[PDB]
């Protein structure tokens, strides 16, 4: 049994990767020092592989992003960066002022950099696969370079501001592209490379027959090389076309979906090649019953095994996590432990090893069918809310978070590392409330000074959810986070945000909004049990959140905001599966947002465009939705304008909070004036695009004053 693994985390057990990057960016260390740090990580990674599997990947230590690495390999460096000068340029492309766009890698919380294709001509600018292959080879360690395949690379790239995903857009680029892959592979083989790991996750996307025609041509041109093709994150819809590819080894993800297995049972698997069975989950941290896995492997008739999808979605190691809820650690397995499972699975399959390792649940299961809608419909709630709030036309507000002083950051760190902290928080809130009132904002926020991030803050306060000490996972570049683990029934023992919001409201006559995170978002940034349906977990969390809403309502809070960024982001990769997904995502949100008619519910959505989801948005029980309209100068409004029967209020983001610039009153006006083209003025709120936690006070205060001034003008 041939054992593969891929995507082992690169960050190191002590996050040496993060420290190396930031120490280089801040100049604390030289480039030669940086490369020495990197070389340590390389060896650490392969040593983990060497101890556990048969095929050892190289070219996996990307200094920022592997898609960016691919772009550089094929010479796709945009004109604005000029001559490619190595690391300096690389990091300018990744994190510079004019950096490439960053976006989510398929349906995961990893973010890659979007290549920009300016020329139709690709060339070999740098051969990192050969470089890394020789690095390990010189040490007497044979490795298989890990590369992003030509189709997927193009599929993840943009040209002229748009994806390159229509078959008629890809053809010519593919021809030039493949030529560069041919050169790279030839160099590898000429140097004695025996196997190359080609990643083609885009094969699991909604493709047409014409895509597969192009893909067929690409791999015909590469059929002389020893390639193993990997696919993951979902099933490959056109199974027959996929197993027809002229490659000798093909990997499928048999964990994230049922269709791969079903299709394999139907059409069988070509004798002309070998199956690599991706059967150990790369995305969840649960130890599996290896006897069950072994049986699956036999049913598949596979002679090779591996993880289903990249291991870098897991933390490095469980070893030192010794303050987890009793009995939990024994059910877990992080990246290192996943390699060990593969080794054990191989050992078992080869015969070398014989020993292998309600009250709230009822509420959910028995939810009345009426629980998923609010008491009164929008039109009637609206009159009640407006009468209660007495807001002016074009009310102004903000999205929730405020700038964090070094003091605020340090204090929060100290506390995490109670009475003194609370006092400090109450102090910053008073200041923020007074500042907002002085500026003349209509609806206020408490600023979220007490929160690290919108998921961890709540995860830490919910039963059934654990948080780790060192379970770091790379989000992008040098930024890591620790995903919570939803290990049991989720409930909310005590109020989570009452203290802060209540105090805040007691300082002003103006409405102060409650500030919560939705259920799907909490799930999306966490690990969770697989023996229970996603929807039931979401509902549990949603009911817990609704507990907070009621408590907020009881304390007299008139407005509650529920941020659900994962609404679209957790949608399946396959469009055909959307309706079933949104059915429960909608239900989950509505359970959380089940508020009295008198309570105005706000929902913030970060999406750059709502055209594909407007139909699902229309089913949510919010009263106000805030959108980020600045970057499109208001054109994002099109989806709402063209939705016959849109009657809900819209919070128009008129200010790009990812920039230090203070927008002029006219710059904001352009946006507000655009949204007012069709929609009635009574629906329009004015706010920033998003939270202000990344901004500085010096730029926020002037921007807010301009926002208020604009509202005043607009009313007149
Ligand atoms: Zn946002």
């Amino acid at each position: 049994t041939k054992a593969y693994a891929f995507g082992f985390p690169k960050i190191g057990e002590k996050r040496e990767f993060k420290k190396a990057l930031e120490d280089f960016w801040k100049g604390k260390i030289t480039e030669e020092q940086f490369e020495e740090e990197m070389n340590k990580l390389r060896m650490y990674m392969v040593e983990n592989y060497r101890k556990n599997v048969d095929v050892i990947p190289s070219n996996e230590l990307s200094y920022y992003d592997f898609v960016l690495d691919t772009a550089v390999m094929v010479g796709a460096v945009p004109e604005r960066f000029g001559e490619y000068r190595g690391l300096s340029t690389y990091f300018d492309m990744a994190r510079g002022g004019k950096a490439l766009e960053m976006t989510k890698f398929f349906n995961t919380n990893y973010h890659y950099l979007v290549p920009e294709i300016e020329t139709e001509e690709f060339y070999l600018l740098e051969n990192k696969p050969l470089e890394d292959y020789l690095f390990f080879k010189s040490k007497g360690i044979e490795t298989a370079p890990w590369v992003i395949g030509p189709f997927t690379f193009l599929y993840l790239s943009k040209r002229n501001g748009e994806w390159i995903r229509r078959p008629n857009q890809m053809e010519k680029l593919l021809e030039s592209l493949v030529s560069v892959y041919k050169e790279v592979f030839e160099k590898l083989v000429e140097n004695g490379c025996k196997e190359i790991l080609v990643n083609e996750p885009a094969f699991v996307c909604d493709l047409e027959k014409a895509h597969w025609d192009l893909i067929l041509n690409v791999y015909r041109e590469l059929s002389e090389f020893p390639l193993t093709v990997f696919t993951y994150y979902d099933s490959v819809s056109d199974y027959e076309a996929c197993v027809s590819l002229p490659v000798k080894r093909l990997h499928f993800d048999f964990v994230s979906n049922e269709e791969n297995l079903k299709n394999l049972e139907k059409h069988g698997f070509p004798e002309d090649k070998k199956l690599v069975a991706g059967v150990i989950n790369g995305r969840q941290p649960w130890k599996v019953d290896l006897r069950k896995v072994a049986s699956l492997v036999e049913k598949l008739g596979a002679s090779a095994i591996s993880n289903s999808c990249p291991l870098f979605h897991l933390p490095v190691t469980l070893e030192l996590e010794n303050n987890l809820p009793g009995g939990l650690k024994e059910k877990l397995a992080f990246a290192k432990e996943k390699l060990e499972e593969l080794k054990m699975l191989k050992d078992f399959l080869e015969g070398k090893t014989f020993d292998l390792p309600l009250q709230a649940v009822e509420r959910v299961r028995n939810l009345p069918e009426d629980s998923f809608r609010r008491e009164k419909e929008y039109t009637e709630r609206d009159r009640i809310q407006r009468e209660r709030l007495n807001l002016p036309l074009f009310p102004t507000t903000t999205i929730g978070s405020f700038p964090q002083t070094p003091e605020v950051r340090k204090m929060r760190s100290k506390y995490r590392k109670k009475e003194e902290y609370e006092a400090f928080i109450k102090e910053q809130i008073k200041k923020a409330i007074e500042l907002q009132e002085e500026i003349g904002l209509d609806v206020l926020v408490h600023g979220e000074f007490e929160r690290t991030d919108m998921v961890e803050f709540f995860a830490e306060k919910l039963n059934g959810i654990a948080t780790t000490q060192n379970g770091w996972v790379l989000s992008y570049g040098s930024r890591c986070y620790r995903p919570p683990i939803i290990y049991g029934t989720v409930t909310r023992p005590e109020p989570m945000t009452l203290k802060e919001i209540t105090y805040a409201q007691s300082l002003t006559e103006k409405p102060v909004k409650g500030m919560l995170t939705g259920p799907v978002t909490i799930m999306s940034w966490s690990y969770y049990r697989e023996d229970i349906p996603e929807r039931e977990i979401a509902y549990q969390i949603a009911l817990a959140i609704n507990e907070e809403v009621k408590d907020l309502e009881e304390a007299g809070i008139k407005i509650v905001q529920i941020d659900e960024p994962a609404f679209r982001e957790k949608a399946p990769i396959k469009k055909s599966k959307w309706p079933e997904y949104f059915e429960w995502a909608i239900n989950a949100f509505n359970l959380a947002a089940n508020a009295r008619p008198e309570t105005q519910i706000h929902a913030h959505m970060c999406y750059s465009d709502f055209n594909e989801i407007i139909e699902y948005i229309h089913q949510l029980e919010f009263d106000v939705i805030s959108i980020e309209a600045s970057r499109s100068k208001g054109e994002i409004i099109s989806a709402f304008e063209n939705f016959k029967g849109w009657i809900k209020q819209i919070g128009v983001g008129v200010w790009d909070i990812h920039s230090p610039a203070v927008p002029s009153i006219n710059e904001m006006r352009e946006i507000v004036e655009r949204v007012l083209r069709v929609l009635p003025k009574e629906l329009i709120w004015i706010n920033p695009d998003c939270g202000l936690k990344t901004r500085n006070w010096d730029e926020v205060i002037p921007s807010l004053r301009n926002m208020v001034a604009l509202a005043k003008e607009m009313r007149e």
